[PDB]
């Protein structure tokens, strides 16, 4: 299935089948980057865990954001991204109607129960060309998507497990966001969700 908005489309349960190997991959990844908390330059720490695969990986600190080849962690550089991710990720990006998209960044996120994105717009890169690729995994969380000013009405959705969102374009610096993750299972991730963001940030 496939539906909105604007320059963007949520392809429902498009990375379904393929959520296993993701998993694996994502383990694999983790065995060589681990997840870690970061703490914002606002002071605050984030409820999200995070590590990255790719050319280039994202992390913020107190003095602020920055794209990596060297994991700050390691002091070695990120995993490459697994076959399975770059696959997928294509794949997804085609359906969305973007043939020539090829990320070079891939920032996984790992969710427990009452953890939270807060609303921000994809907004460190350069290249506002390509669009953004985010895969949802495990248990279902609501998605909150606005526009361009933060004041937009937001609207929400249900991600679950499988579920695929790729904007860009015209919805490029769209406002979004994650609403604190309702406890309960699921099969793949047990008690938790997974997400990868697929990006260029090179190029
Ligand atoms: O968890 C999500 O679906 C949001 C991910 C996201 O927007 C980000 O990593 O910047
Ligand atoms: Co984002």
């Amino acid at each position: 299935q496939e539906p909105l908005a604007a320059g963007a489309v949520i392809l429902r349960r498009f990375a379904f089948n393929a959520a296993e190997q993701l998993i694996r991959d994502i383990n694999d990844v983790a065995s060589q980057s681990p997840f870690r908390q970061m703490v914002t330059p606002g002071g605050y720490t984030m409820s999200v865990a995070m590590t990255n695969c790719g050319h280039l990986g994202w992390t913020t600190h107190r003095q602020g954001y920055l794209y990596s080849p060297i994991d700050p962690q390691t002091n070695k550089p990120w995993p490459a991204m697994p076959q399975s991710f770059h696959n997928l990720c294509q794949r997804a990006a085609t359906a969305a109607g973007y043939p020539d998209f090829q990320p070079d960044a891939c920032l996984i996120n790992r969710y427990a129960p009452g953890a939270k994105l807060s609303l921000h717009q994809d907004k460190d890169e350069p290249d506002l060309r390509a669009p953004i690729v985010s895969v949802s995994l495990g248990l279902p969380a609501i998605f909150q998507f606005g526009g361009l000013k933060r004041n937009d009405p937001l609207k929400r959705l249900l991600l679950e497990h499988g579920d695929v969102v790729v904007w860009g374009g015209e919805s490029r610096l769209f406002y979004h966001g994650i609403q604190p993750l309702k406890a309960g299972f699921h099969p793949l991730t047990i008690d938790c969700r997974y997400n990868l963001t697929f990006r260029q940030a090179g190029k």
